[PDB]
């Protein structure tokens, strides 16, 4: 509809900046893997892995989300 791509040059063309300057600070913290070294965000009981418990995945993906929610 003529709204919706109203909406979208809108949003695309000025929003795309916005997001850029907010997630900026993230994209050191994501490049460095000293940190977060090797982790698998995985819930899925069909997909799950013994090797990594699931319990750990949970916590780290909630931790990691609350982040960008707050953002």
């Amino acid at each position: 509809s003529l709204a919706s791509k109203i909406m979208t040059f809108c949003f695309k063309v000025y929003g795309a900046t916005y997001l850029q300057k907010l997630l900026d600070p993230l994209l050191r913290i994501v490049i460095t893997s000293s940190d977060w070294q090797h982790v698998s965000f995985e819930v899925d009981p069909t997909r799950l892995e013994p090797s990594e418990s699931l319990e750990e995945n949970q916590r780290n993906l909630l931790q990691m989300t609350e982040k960008f929610f707050h953002a």
